[PDB]
Formats: C-alpha cells, sequence, structure tokens
DNA sequence: CGGCAATACTG
DNA sequence: CAGTAT
DNA sequence: GCCG
C-alpha cells in the first residue's frame, strides 16, 4: 500500500534472485513485503530499524533513496541480470540453468531456441513464453475450474473440486489455476488422475504436460497447460492435486497459500516443536540442532482449516487475509 | 554462527 | 542426487 | 539481506 522506495529495492531483490543469492533475495523480499503492509513513509534511519524485517544494512539503503532520491547500488548491477531474468522466465529453467546458458554465450531466446539443449519441460515453457508471463482474469479461471470439475464429477459425482491459490484468495487475476480434488468418503480418490487427465485430453482441453507421474498410482500433482475453446483464447497453466479426504484441511490450506503465508505459518509451527505440510499438522516433532527433522512426531486431527490455526494458537484468517 | 517451509517430480 | 516447481 |  505504499513507499515507491521499494520499487528500487524490488530491482535489487530480483537481481539477487536470478543470480542465485536466494537468502539475500529473501531478505530483501521480506523488507519490501514489509515496507508495504506498513502505514507511513519512513523518514528516519532509526524509524527504519523499528520495522520488523528491516535492519541497519537495509535502513542505510532506505535513506539513500530519500536523502538522495536514488540508490547507487542499482548502478552496479551486472549487465547479465536482464538476460538471466529472461532465461529464468522459461518454465523449467531456474538460476542454475540461466547462468549456464549465459556462460555458454547465449543472450536471447532466439539463441536458446536455436542452440541451447532444452529439457522437455523447458521446450514447452519456451513454446508458451509470452502466455506463461500473462495472468488471466479470475472469470477465465472459473471457466477452467468448471471444466475440470465437470470432467471429474463425470465419472464420480462425489468428487469435491475446489479452485485454490490466488483464486480462492479472491484476486482479480490469476497466474494459473490451482484445483484441489478430493472425496468425502476418503477412498474413492484412488488413481483418478488417469481417468480425469485422459478425459480432459479427450476433449482437447489439455495441450501440454509438464509434471505428471502417471505411470505411478501414487501421483499427487499434475502440472500442465490447457486452453479453453473458441477464438481469443490463450494457453493457461493448470495445477491439479488429488488428495485423500484425510488431508483435506492441510492440503486446502497449503494450496490456498499464499506462498509467503505458508512459509510464515510453517515457521511458526517449527518454533512450537510442530510441523505443517500439505499432508498434515504434526506435534512432538524432533529436530536436530540444524532444524532438520529427525523425529516425525504425532499427526494432529485437523478436520478444518480453523483447526490448524487453533492448534497453532492463531486466530482464523479468511483466504483473502492470507494474501501475503 | 547459521537458519531462513516443506514438500513433489524429473533425469 | 541437483534443479525446479508448488 | 534479517534475526535469534
Ligand atoms: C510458489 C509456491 C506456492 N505454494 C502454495 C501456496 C499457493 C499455491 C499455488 O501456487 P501459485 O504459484 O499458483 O500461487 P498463487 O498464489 O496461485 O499465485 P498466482 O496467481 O498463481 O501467481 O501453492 C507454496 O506453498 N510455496 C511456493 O513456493
Ligand atoms: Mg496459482
Ligand atoms: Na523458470
Ligand atoms: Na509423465
Amino acid at each position: 500500500h505504499n513507499l515507491h522506495i521499494t520499487e528500487k529495492l524490488e530491482v535489487l531483490a530480483k537481481a539477487y534472485s536470478v543470480q542465485g543469492d536466494k537468502w539475500r533475495a529473501l531478505g530483501y523480499a521480506k523488507a519490501i513485503n514489509a515496507l508495504k503492509s506498513f502505514h507511513k513513509p519512513v523518514t528516519s534511519y532509526q524509524e527504519a530499524c523499528s520495522i520488523p524485517g528491516i535492519g541497519k544494512r537495509m535502513a542505510e539503503k532506505i535513506i539513500e533513496i530519500l536523502e538522495s532520491g536514488h540508490l547507487r547500488k542499482l548502478d552496479h548491477i551486472s549487465e547479465s541480470v536482464p538476460v538471466l531474468e529472461l532465461f529464468s522466465n522459461i518454465w523449467g529453467a531456474g538460476t542454475k540453468t540461466a547462468q549456464m546458458w549465459y556462460q555458454q554465450g547465449f543472450r536471447s531466446l532466439e539463441d536458446i531456441r536455436s542452440q541451447a539443449s532444452l529439457t522437455t519441460q523447458q521446450a514447452i515453457g519456451l513454446k508458451h513464453y509470452s502466455d506463461f508471463l500473462e495472468r488471466m482474469p479470475r472469470e477465465e479461471a472459473t471457466e477452467i475450474e468448471q471444466t475440470v470439475q465437470k470432467a471429474a464429477q463425470a465419472f464420480n459425482s462425489g468428487l469435491l473440486c475446489v479452485a485454490c491459490g490466488s483464486y480462492r484468495r479472491g484476486k482479480a487475476t490469476c497466474g494459473d489455476v490451482d484445483v484441489l480434488i478430493t472425496h468425502p468418503d476418503g477412498r474413492s480418490h484412488r488413481g483418478i488422475f488417469s481417468r480425469l487427465l485422459d478425459s480432459l485430453r479427450q476433449e482437447g482441453f489439455l495441450t501440454d504436460d509438464l509434471v505428471s507421474q502417471e505411470e505411478n498410482g501414487q501421483q499427487q500433482k499434475y502440472l500442465g497447460v490447457c486452453r479453453l475453446p473458441g477464438p481469443g483464447r490463450r494457453h493457461r497453466r493448470l495445477d491439479i492435486i488429488v488428495v485423500p479426504y484425510s488431508e483435506f484441511a492441510c492440503a486446502l490450506l497449503y494450496f490456498t497459500g499464499s506462498a509467503h503465508f505458508n512459509r510464515s505459518m510453517r515457521a511458526l509451527a517449527k518454533t512450537k516443536g510442530m510441523s505443517l505440510s500439505e499432508h498434515a499438522l504434526s506435534t512432538a516433532v524432533v529436530r536436530n540442532t540444524h532444524g532438520a527433522k529427525v523425529g516425525p512426531g504425532r499427526v494432529l486431527p485437523t478436520p478444518t482449516e480453523k483447526d490448524v490455526f487453533r492448534l497453532l494458537g492463531l486466530p482464523y484468517r479468511e483466504p483473502a487475509e492470507r494474501d501475503w
């Protein structure tokens, strides 16, 4: 909700991110993800330090954007950054691949297309490069969720289908469509991916598969590309997860996010000797001196999302209140 | 000093 | 496993 | 980067 001083920081955060300095980029993310949820412009160095997420190092940079109106750090960002960002926006390519391609002399998508060795996923990502950078209106996301739900309830009307992610958080636009599928009887959700996916392929709704371990009967997620019928339609990313009714609440909480919200909640659980994943909320978890899990602990009953919050000693938050 | 979420595929 | 993804 |  404020301080365009962040637009200068966002640039650095993205630079460190594409370059692989993930932890540093996370630090900037939180500092920025904070300078927004805040209220008044920061006018003092000590007034910065006071904000949770901002430190002495960050404050000194927040003073050069006000006292000087410009951050000199941006003037020394590697010329490789724009290219690394270009490359890492290819679905399936991350910082490691982008850096490798850059080191190999590649500088444009034309270079990637004609000379780079692409994985199957990356070839799909490049083929839909522009489309994958666009967000769809939530109205279209509804159409996509309904298309999957109809095909699902087609072979089992008992299947519960819910659109999660940014859609459930009530955003105006959606990057992809995240559909969670389960079954109230807690058993019939058995290997339905085969039937659902082949049904969606049957009607030409699915165009490309990115992640889909279909040889496996334990498949949990399907990440792919779909496109609604008619003219003026673009390819949209689709992410579907089938979960046992037993893990419905945690799966719903997870898939709804946001990402930063999930990380915050999971971090809280850890401080309480507990653990949260899309599968369950556990207590009495044993972790070594490195926060690594050594002992599983006990799964706690979590029939509903509110239960998870309750068990964590947190007040319930509607999906729209989790848009962190 | 050293964690910063916890998990699922791919090859 | 590393890399990438949610 | 931040912070316990
Ligand atoms: C990326 C990521 C995501 N999640 C969860 C929580 C969100 C859902 C859906 O992710 P998505 O990227 O579609 O996000 P979404 O919120 O739907 O935003 P878009 O509208 O799709 O961009 O997955 C997570 O726990 N950790 C992560 O690192
Ligand atoms: Mg989404
Ligand atoms: Na990418
Ligand atoms: Na497959």
